[PDB]
């Protein structure tokens, strides 16, 4: 049972922090391009659309953050130590074939975001289905 | 209707809030934009079609039709822009946003406290569980 079990993270890219959020079970990543309160901001508004239920990270900020706190205890979010960066470089040669084709870093994030969540292998299903799968399965 | 959304605009203390509503779930995303319309928009819907079916985006006035980025964003993952729209959910919206506005110092995230409530609330199903619903339901037919 992991429906709402997320991996939470950062990695940097021309002197820029990308915020990435990973469903551990299915693959699937939001990610933003930014401290406490923009991480507060993204949990928020990623666990509005999505059941997160708990949230993993690997080191302190995160819980050295009042508004992340805050944002926990709003919409029930476990922040959890440990384990439930193959992404991160996953994701950044992905920015890197699409670089080129916006202006902003930001905008390069939100195609390799994209493309990650519907490319295939060639067949079964997409990050985005399975997150989607995992979830209608559950209810 | 699965990949079907349509986008308006709102305003509250000087803002504007753009949402997206996917009509048959009552789903929404929102976010406040700085600015107005533009790369804002642009991006608002790639970051959408990255993480839903956007097929189809409708809106009721001529605004998106004169942005060069919204439309390279349209054709750069596949959504087609559609005018007409043939509800009152930015109503409802800001009746929870008032509900809310006094639990947070920033706008934007009280507006994401009341997309939250939204999304979540029901009774039956959530828009955020149909949403999903209808998207399974879909995947598998
Ligand atoms: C083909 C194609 C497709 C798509 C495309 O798209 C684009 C684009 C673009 C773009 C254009 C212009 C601008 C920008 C970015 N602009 C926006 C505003 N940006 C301010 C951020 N500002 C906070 O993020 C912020 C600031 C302050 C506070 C907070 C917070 C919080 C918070 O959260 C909480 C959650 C829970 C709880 C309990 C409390 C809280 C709290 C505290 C509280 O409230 O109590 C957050 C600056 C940068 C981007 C292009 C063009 C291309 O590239 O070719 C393009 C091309």
């Amino acid at each position: 049972s992991s429906p709402g079990i997320w991996q939470l993270d950062c990695t940097h890219l021309e002197g820029k922090v990308i915020l990435v959020a990973v469903h551990v079970a299915s693959g699937y990543i939001e990610a933003e391009v930014i401290t406490g309160q923009e991480t507060a901001y993204f949990l928020l508004k990623l666990a509005g659309r999505w059941p997160v239920k708990t949230v993993h990270t690997d080191n302190g900020s995160n819980f050295t953050s009042t508004t992340v706190k805050a944002a926990c205890e709003w919409a029930g979010i476990k922040q959890e130590f440990g384990i439930p960066e193959s992404m991160n470089k996953e994701l950044k040669k992905i920015i890197g074939q699409v670089r080129d084709q916006a202006e902003h870093l930001k905008t390069a994030v939100q195609m390799a975001v994209f493309i990650h969540n519907k490319k295939r292998g060639i067949g079964g299903y997409s990050a985005g289905e399975r997150i989607v799968d995992i979830i209608a399965t559950d209810i």
